[PDB]
């Protein structure tokens, strides 16, 4: 039994007083509220907020038996006797308490016909109502097609009711979405923080928008995270790092970023993690080694773990410095694990977190780039494990994430003018603020593991993580090499967040080590990604503004179809471009169910109109199928090698054209690629184009702002290929200057303007300089 006692109103907060004890209600901003119970005691404090102490001012009003605490648009109604809080955006319900709060247990009321997404990483059907599962970090080696339990939880939901909820808890724990009773879902910890937050939005996009904007907004990744990856389970030397980068050059391959699995410390798997050093009879001159891939503009990127094992040369002198967890007795915990015994190195410590910085300072110093964090769940985490603010089971999944922040925060001290990039197995809600990239863990080489990542990208893309990606090919086990499984999944790869191949050595995951057959697949598709930089980097800006992700649902097509939600093979690729990829062997034709509207066949060049029912299109080996949206602007530059190269002198900007689209925008976000105050401060040349088609008229409007940038180009060389362009144009208009349409010969000859009968484009050839250009085709 609980009931309303009394509250008082104080910087800007709710405190109400119920015969069990006192609540604390804060709005975090107009849409988001924190509601924190035992707000008397103490308790470890938020997470899951990148600013954990506003509370913005709203208004309270009083009546018989309800309070009303209302910000802009979220309103939380308390109801006195029996005591309960809801939510409402508006007038409409989103969420109430059942019993609400009373270890640490939350029942909620679910509504009839209400999906739900979320937990994060778990391979459960996209709508997760009906599951119980834990909120226990934890890796699942050599997943396929089914997981309840993974490296990188989210105690989080996303309704189709337009919130997300959030348990800013740190601790073990459960959530049960309807499923041991039907209307309720039930949020559990064995202790922790005893709170949650409710964001409200419109849309969808403006959920996840005002998500972020409480949780945290990633900051822009270098553009080289963009690139193409070398990564495997592990070069075993110098010489044979030396010998992939190499590989690269010589198979024609674009390379960014080597990746170097734990090897570059010891020469076993087991007995020498927390060395965090060279191990100088594999790599024996490994400044020159990073220096000369500098200079072929390849990056180096380092593992790091938490563990420091008793048989590592740092054991004794982690032991002086006070850097590990402990036990109760007050010595360093030791503690068995795959890889030996040893201990954890304390993050939420002073002495830990100094301890661990200086050694990745020294070691950014002699030219690694970036960082790889693996087995921060953390992997083995016993119980009785103590750390500086709680044991074990209280800070569990939040290990990885202060790990990221400590990291995060040491990367920007030292090098305050380069983007950090931080590539982590686990986390916690508002880890991206730290720049966190995470990938799917140590996937098994099968066709259900590759069938799995749309739906583990998509679930993690909807809670704050736009870089989620998969170890792509597979990491885990095999003997021989599926070759059709790893085209596919390589092909895949071209779509979503992160180019990274990686798996265990046994077999390549390199593109380069393959048969002539898949790298003349491949090679054309990796160099795709490349000219395709300003389309994905454009979807990384957004992404950071806002926090849309770069892969997005079907169901973003259709709030009002609740039945899209369950999709988990089609997704959008920024906003243009509807991807299914090909998931089993021997898949002769795909049905797209593309939403109602004109599509065309990314590679072909085929318009399809559809009214609602789907789009069969065969399959073939050299591709995976792409839609493009009618009033599309794809952008494209020349590929290069490396990200080190990447110029925009020559623009290349495909605009697919239809009269059922009279109004259309495109951008186009260039910056050095680098800078990460580039946004804030901008430095920046944003590319706008504006299409408007009317039934004797196509109108381009193309603008740029922002400042600029170092070697920015003043003058753009830009071709505009206008698909699907009518052939009654007989001219256009730049600026007010009329120039003539050719007809004949646009392959064969330096025309401005040129239209191509049989392929149904228009080519418009020009110079676009800084000022206003305005192109006008007419009947
Ligand atoms: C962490 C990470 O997820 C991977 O991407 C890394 O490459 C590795 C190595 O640093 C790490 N996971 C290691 C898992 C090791 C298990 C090896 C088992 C051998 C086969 N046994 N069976 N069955």
């Amino acid at each position: 039994a609980v009931f309303y006692k009394e509250h008082k109103l104080r910087n800007d907060g709710l405190v109400i007083t119920t015969n069990q004890g006192n609540i604390r209600l804060q709005f975090k901003s107009e849409a988001a509220i924190e509601v924190l119970y035992r707000a008397d005691s103490k308790q470890l404090p938020s997470f899951a907020l990148a600013q954990p102490e506003s509370a913005i001012k709203a208004q309270l009003t009083e009546t018989e038996n309800h309070l009303q605490f209302s910000g802009g648009t979220l309103t939380a109604r308390i109801q006195k006797r029996p005591f309960a809080i809801s939510y409402y955006r508006d007038s409409e319900l989103l969420l109430a308490e059942e019993s609400g709060f009373q270890k640490i247990n939350f029942r909620f009321y679910l509504s009839p016909g209400e999906k739900i997404l979320g937990g994060g990483q778990r391979i459960l059907g996209m709508d997760r109502r009906g599951q119980r599962f834990p909120l226990y970090n934890r890796a699942h080696y050599g997943y396929s097609d089914h997981s309840g339990q993974m490296y990188f939880g989210l105690p989080a939901i996303m309704s189709s009711k337009q919130y997300i909820l959030v348990f800013d808890n740190s601790a073990s724990g459960a959530m049960d979405i309807g499923k041991t009773e039907s209307d309720i879902l039930q949020l559990e910890a064995k202790s922790g923080r005893s709170a949650y937050i409710l964001v409200a939005g419109n849309s969808y996009p403006s959920l996840i928008e005002n998500f972020t904007q409480v949780t945290g907004r990633q900051p822009l990744p270098p553009r080289w995270a963009l690139g193409s990856f070398a990564s495997r389970f592990g070069y075993r030397s110098e010489a044979e790092t030396r010998a992939t980068v190499q590989k690269y050059k010589t198979e024609d391959f674009p390379l960014d970023t080597i990746v170097l699995d734990l090897y570059w410390f010891g020469k076993d798997i087991k007995g020498h993690m927390g060395n965090l050093d060279w191990d100088k009879e594999n790599f024996p001159t490994p400044l020159d080694m990073m220096a000369d891939f500098k200079q072929q503009g390849v990056k180096t990127v380092l593992i790091t773990e938490p563990f420091v094992l008793t048989s590592s040369k740092r054991w004794d002198d982690a032991v002086k410095a006070k850097a590990l967890a402990k036990d109760p007795q007050g010595q360093p915990k030791a503690f068995e694990l795959y890889f030996g015994n040893g201990g954890i190195i304390d993050v939420f410590s002073k002495e830990g977190s100094r301890w661990f910085s200086s050694i990745y300072k020294d070691l950014s110093k002699q030219g690694v780039a970036g960082w790889w964090g693996d087995l921060g769940e953390p992997e083995m985490h016993p119980e009785d494990t103590q750390h500086a603010i709680g044991d074990a089971d209280t800070v569990h999944n939040a290990y990885g994430h202060r790990w990221a922040e400590m990291l995060y925060q040491q990367q920007l001290d030292q090098f305050p003018e380069l983007r950090p990039f931080i590539m982590m197995r686990a986390g916690f809600v508002g880890s991206q603020r730290y720049g966190m990239i995470p990938w799917t863990g140590d996937v098994s080489r099968t066709w259900g593991g590759l069938a799995s990542q749309v739906e583990l990208a998509l679930q993690m893309s909807l809670l704050g993580f736009g870089y989620i990606h998969s170890d792509l090919g597979g990491f885990a086990d095999g003997e021989t090499l599926d070759k059709e499984m790893y085209i596919r999944w390589l092909q895949y790869g071209v779509f979503q967040p992160v180019y990274r191949p990686h798996g265990q050595d046994h077999i390549p995951s390199e593109p380069v080590f393959q048969d002539e057959e898949t790298k003349a697949i491949l090679r054309p598709l990796v160099k795709l990604r490349y000219r395709m930089l300003p389309y994905i980097y454009t979807a990384a800006y957004q992404n950071t503004l806002t926090g849309m992700p770069l892969m997005r649902p079907l169901f973003f097509s259709d709030e009002k179809n609740p039945a899209l939600i369950d999709n988990k093979t089609s997704y959008f690729w920024g906003d243009s471009l509807l991807v299914t990829p090909i998931t089993q062997a021997g898949v002769e034709s795909v049905s797209i169910p593309a939403p109602k509207g004109v599509w065309f066949d990314f590679w072909k060049d085929t318009r399809y109109q559809t009214d609602g029912a789907p789009l069969t299109l065969p399959t073939d080996l050299h591709t995976i199928p792409v839609l493009v949206k009618a009033g599309a602007f794809m952008p494209y530059v020349p590929a290069v090698s490396t990200t080190e190269d990447y110029r925009s002198d020559s623009l290349e900007i495909h605009y697919y054209a239809d009269a059922s689209v009279p109004l259309a925008q495109g951008e186009i976000f260039e910056d050095d690629g680098k800078d990460p105050n580039s946004i804030k401060r901008n430095q920046f040349d944003l590319l706008t184009l504006q299409a408007t088609h009317t039934d004797n008229q196509l109108h381009f409007q193309l603008a740029r702002t922002g400042k600029g940038y170092r070697g920015m180009p003043e003058r753009r060389a830009t071709t505009l290929v206008i698909h699907n362009a009518s052939d009654q144009y007989q001219h256009l208009d730049i600026n007010g200057k009329t120039i003539a349409i050719a007809q004949a010969d646009c392959a064969s000859t330096p025309a401005l303007a040129c239209y191509d009968q049989e392929r149904r484009q228009l080519q418009l050839v020009f110079t676009w300089g800084r000022e206003a250009l305005n192109l006008r085709l007419h009947k």
